[PDB]
């Protein structure tokens, strides 16, 4: 019964004895502590994760029909990850300046080169909502969930705004694209200056001013989390629950969750397209879709009385959640805010965002990158011939080219599984025929018979060394339709593809009657793997696909059918690797020589302590290239957290990296470090196919 598989493994999920939750009750990003991938310690927690507990906790809900879980879940996201305090933990945010959010610095295409100028070269523009928001809820500070939580103080900052919690708010990413997770540096988001440079805190790694930098908080939502939240509370009310206490609070979030349609300093759309950008007005800075983040912050203590915000100018493909709009925008909905153009605002993302996905399809069916109106971060002239969206420049890889950002299959399975539920629901409320139900449609239906070239249930798929899937003749599948793979039997066995190698450029947008099927744009699709997570997301895209198409015709259409199929498949293999604690697989982490490596930027001249008490950089250290423009050190992450060489896993993993990898060719000669991995949204994921079947499927 796939209703019974789901009610175990929630309660896999939910028991005290598991770990994935701490004393607390806040869920962890895994329940092993040594893994890195974007948090970079398993005890930190993300807004994701909370984001993902809150699914979760509806689908239990719907079954058991006790909403009291989802409510105390809520209550633990607003209390420990949200930044509102029914002691302020937004001070000075009543100081901000709309008419000047905030002020200018470049970016920079390495750590190396940072700190960065606050030079305010370009002012910034309007920003328009700032008094809706003051207007509708009596206040301006932002109901959004900071990213990140280190929920163990394992960093020993400490919660300055709120000593009694053990859970601190952290930050790590900061230096632009070449920054990967293992080249951060994590730091208070609360900075009183007593870590980091005596005087300065860690400030003046980021950015420097005349002046020494003053104490100072900040924080950053991840677009995709909140809009997940707000996905889960869509899906809650559909299912009966009413609780307008609730039921407002997503509203809330939705409408701050406008920051993120704004470019980064308010630059009005398209206007840096020749590299001379002007500030916005009204809402000319206003690109409609998710980009990455927004972040906000001011000064501590009484001598700091000013505030800024900035949104972002880069938008990746994967983090549009128009599920979250469409509930924001709509009566059928059910979330649209109170504010005078928050719904509107909603409305305009919802089609922006279908256009998006089509724009980005590739001429075999993947979602490619994304797009920015802050070309190289700075605002430069677009290279000539580079495809537009909306005046905003086509980019393969948004915001991080370490890894390349739309590299990693779950990219594809998260925002293809949402517009699969939005397919699912515009034929449900009675819409076959709008522009918008005919593009989602559209992408989904390509998506779907491009993604099932690569899914294998019982047989195992030939690939080559450097993870090429295999024809019958041997020859490497290079991307294009109709993609035929050679496999051996493997009862038992699923594979997944687990990355795409991108080249060439979308076409220039103008409108979906004008859309080319992007012949100049390829995804080749590689790496096979056995990802739970990204199974437990493909799933539900192809439930929710499959659903959609019977309610649209009357049957399962052939496409379907065989998404159906493949769903039911992949959760009969996936249940056999249960251990009793997750739906889980090894995996290989070829990535792990970055504990070791020597590439964590520190600016010549700066010492300082870090949270867990070691002066920093300290002297392991080598000397910055200089081919990245930089003057300074490279530590490892290692060095840098002393604490992890306590990490019960930590001996082995050194002992496989002594043994194994060769540091003068940088490869792993006798194999990779493996890990079998518990991660809370993988399970989530999991957990809620398993459900979402037995709804639509299975009673459907
Ligand atoms: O585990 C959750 C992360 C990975 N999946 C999607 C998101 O839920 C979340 O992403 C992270 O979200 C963080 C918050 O937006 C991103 O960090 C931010 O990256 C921004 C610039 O790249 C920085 O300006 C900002 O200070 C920093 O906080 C980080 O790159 C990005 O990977
Ligand atoms: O090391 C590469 C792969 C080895 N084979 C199995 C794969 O499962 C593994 O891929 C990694 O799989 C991880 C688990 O799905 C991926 O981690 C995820 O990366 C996501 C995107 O940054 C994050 O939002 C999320 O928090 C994080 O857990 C990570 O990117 C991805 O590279
Ligand atoms: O470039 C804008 C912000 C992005 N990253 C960190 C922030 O401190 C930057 O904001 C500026 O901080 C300044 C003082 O430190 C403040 O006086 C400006 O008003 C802010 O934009
Ligand atoms: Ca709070
Ligand atoms: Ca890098
Ligand atoms: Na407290």
């Amino acid at each position: 019964s796939n209703k019974e598989r789901f009610l175990t493994l929630y309660h896999q999920i939910k028991s005290d004895a598991n770990g994935y939750f701490s004393p607390e009750g806040i869920p962890y990003h895994s329940i092993e502590t040594l893994i890195c991938e974007a948090p970079d310690y398993g005890h930190m927690t993300t807004s994701e994760a909370y984001s993902y507990w809150l699914w979760l906790e509806v689908l239990y809900g719907h079954y058991t029909r006790d909403w009291s879980k989802l409510e105390a879940a809520w209550d633990n996201m607003e209390k420990y990850i949200i930044p509102v305090n029914e002691n302020d933990e937004q001070p000075h945010m009543s100081a901000y300046n709309p008419s000047s959010p905030a002020t200018y610095a470049s970016e920079k295409p390495y750590p190396d080169q940072y700190p960065s100028q606050l030079s305010g070269a370009r002012p910034a523009g309007q920003d328009p909502i700032d008094g809706e928001l003051k207007s509708t809820y009596g206040t301006n500070e932002t109901y959004l969930m900071h990213w990140l939580l280190d929920v163990d103080n394992w960093y020993k900052y400490g919660n300055l705004l709120n000593p009694s919690h053990k859970a601190a708010y952290v930050n790590t990413f900061q230096r632009g694209q070449q920054e990967s997770v293992w080249e951060a540096i994590p730091h208070p988001s609360q900075d009183d200056k007593s870590f980091g440079k005596p005087n300065e805190g860690f400030m003046s790694l980021f950015t420097k001013e005349n002046q020494v930098p003053a104490a100072q908080w900040r924080y950053t939502n991840a677009t995709d989390a909140d809009a997940r939240a707000i996905q889960a509370i869509y899906w809650a009310k559909e299912l009966g629950y009413n609780n307008s206490t609730y039921l407002d609070k997503a509203k809330k979030m939705g409408d701050f969750l406008r920051y993120g349609m704004y470019d980064k300093y308010f630059q009005t759309i398209g206007s840096g397209k020749q590299g001379n950008p002007y500030p916005g007005n009204g809402k000319g800075a206003c690109h409609y879709l998710m980009a990455w983040y927004t972040s906000w912050g001011g000064g501590l203590g009484d001598y700091a009385n000013w505030s800024w915000r900035i949104g972002a100018s880069h938008c990746h493909q994967g983090y549009q959640n128009p599920v979250a709009a469409y509930a924001l925008s709509s009566d059928k909905g059910g979330l649209k805010p109170s504010s005078a153009t928050g719904a509107s605002d909603w409305e305009k993302t919802l089609k922006r965002q279908l256009e998006f996905y089509v724009w980005l399809q590739s001429k075999e069916g993947a979602i490619a990158g994304g797009a920015t109106n802050s070309w190289n971060g700075d605002y430069s002239a677009y290279p000539a011939g580079r495809s537009t969206f909306y005046d905003m420049a086509y980019e393969d890889a948004p915001v991080y080219h370490d890894p390349p950002s739309n590299n990693w299959f779950g990219m594809q399975a998260w925002p293809m599984e949402r517009v699969a539920e939005l397919y699912y629901i515009f034929v449900k409320d009675g819409d076959k025929t709008s522009e918008n139900v005919q593009m989602a449609k559209s992408c989904i239906t390509k998506w779907v018979n491009y993604a099932l070239d690569y899914i294998f249930i019982g047989s195992r798929p030939v690939s080559d060394e450097e993870g090429y899937f295999l024809d019958d003749q041997g020859r490497r599948i290079l991307g294009g339709t109709n993609a035929t793979v050679a496999t051996t039997s493997a009862p038992g066995e699923f594979w997944l593809p687990g990355n795409i190698a991108w080249s060439g450029q979308p076409d220039t947008w103008n409108g979906f009657q004008s859309a080319t099927g992007n012949p100049n744009l390829t995804a080749v699709t590689k790496d096979p793997t056995q990802d739970t997570g990204v199974l437990g997301s493909l799933v539900k895209a192809f439930t929710f696909f499959a659903a959609a198409t019977k309610l649209e015709t009357g049957n399962y259409t052939a496409l379907g059918v065989r998404a159906k199929d493949a769903a039911a498949q992949l959760l009969e293999v996936a249940w056999n690797y249960n251990d009793g604690v997750g739906i889980v697989t090894e995996e290989e982490r070829e990535d792990y020589d970055r504990f070791f490596k020597k590439e964590v930027y520190f600016p010549n001249g700066w010492n300082g302590t870090f949270g867990q008490g070691n002066q920093i950089p300290g002297s392991s250290t080598i000397p910055s290239d200089p081919q990245r423009g930089g003057n300074g050190v490279y530590t490892s992450f290692a060095d840098l957290r002393p604490n992890i060489k306590q990490d019960p896993a930590w001996s082995s993993l050194e002992s496989k990296y002594q043994s194994s990898f060769n540091e003068a060719t940088g490869k792993w000669e006798n194999g990779a470090p493996v890990f079998t991995y518990h991660r809370f949204w993988s399970q989530v994921d999991m957990a809620t196919a398993y459900a979402e079947y037995h709804r639509l499927i299975n009673l459907e």
